[PDB]
């Protein structure tokens, strides 16, 4: 199976965004975070972030940000692939999330979203 | 004829998208994949991908991604040119596709799309 | 007059767009092409293209692509400046066009588009 | 707590935007500045700016500009994190403010915006 | 006062836009030009341009272009800051404009636009 694609939430909507600049561990960073809803269902796995110069995958900062902003605009159904327990900055983890955003795929029905499933 | 333009599907719509980051073969990659339908019907050749640091044509990652997102938004009729049997990562081919996306052109009628035919 | 601004069509609409990647003449390229509307016909006329690593003006590939996509979306009337007889790859010229896209300007009326004119 | 995240205004709207190029202190700059409202309420903390080659955080100019422009388009409620007393150019400070823009987060309700509140 | 911010036109709309490529002085350039109106009136200062590799401020070409395109799309009221007598190639000035685009700010009402204003009636 694809490394880092094993943990996801499906048929969610991106209902909040954050974008900022921040010094972390003595390095100048950019970050963004997505916040999620699942229609009217309560979701606890509801935030994930990406940082330009830290993480398991530094590539794709601008493309992932633009992709997140696209689905915030449409409110469309997506699946979010993420990795738990990534961010080591304790102030960032408590403010935003520990989770690193890995991929965003669309869902065309209540049962199908693109990408691998477990 | 144009090299790599011999294999295409016409009058389709991009009805799904994926964008992600992924380690493949020791390289840090970005990728995106488009999912297709043919009007009211599903089609069997229905996913094509592009990878920033692998493939027959590594250029144009951001422009092809922006172009794909554009037609996902409009739902317009397009022709997709693609190349078969490209991606060699077995986990990736199984989750997404083995096909490399080459070009996207528009269709102004049920019978005409821009670009060369065979 | 401005070099490369002598040849244009005014008050046209872009009704088709192509974007691709392609190996031409030993180089890896990106290109896009616009097709122009002719009455109610589906087939476009006067297609014009831009290539990132070939042409009289290699600069501005992404900005010209985004400008072309913009007017394809709005369907607005534009003036297109282009250079005839540029592309030499025969397969490309047969598939798309020989013309290089130089500039796109708006038309605010049936009578006025921005940019220089010739008589 | 996150350094530079202690000062913010919540549930505001970006109702004006400036973008320009400018020589400041012998350096060629770009800048943008956001103007804020909060519905009908009189606010005094209502302008924040970012400069490409000056400030505590020079990274993220284009991404922050595009983020500010998006919320100006939607008129949606946001939280603005900012740093007071940053700009030293007296002419710039008089025309806009001394405040450096740090982050923009969305507000999904009258009581919630993403990001830390301490 | 902010250098290069002394001449502007307020409460205008961008109602035309040009983008192109052009060779000048041995350099390959990109440029764009905006056309303006003041509601239903034509104005005297109605065009201004930015060039990627010429001008007093070469930075910000893409950001300025995207900003101008945005306001052309929305038709919203803006203030345009510009500098006179920059483009001195007569065929470019005849085709487009002599003025360099410096900044674009919004006007949220008929009475307010963002950005610096001159000190007084004589710009002392």
């Amino acid at each position: 199976a694809m490394a880092d694609y094993d943990t996801y939430v499906s048929n969610v909507q991106i209902n909040n965004l954050s974008y900022g600049v921040y010094t972390s561990g003595g390095k100048e960073t950019q970050f963004f975070c997505i916040g999620l809803k699942h229609g009217s269902e309560a979701i606890s796995i509801n935030a994930m972030c990406k940082v330009d110069v830290y993480g398991n995958h530094k590539q794709g900062f601008d493309n992932m940000l633009n992709t997140a902003k696209y689905y915030y605009t449409t409110g469309g159904d997506v699946r979010i692939y993420y990795k738990e327990n990534v961010w080591r900055d304790p102030d960032f983890k408590s403010a935003f999330s520990s989770r690193e955003l890995i991929a965003i795929t669309t869902c065309s029905s209540s049962s199908y979203c693109m990408g691998p499933t477990v």
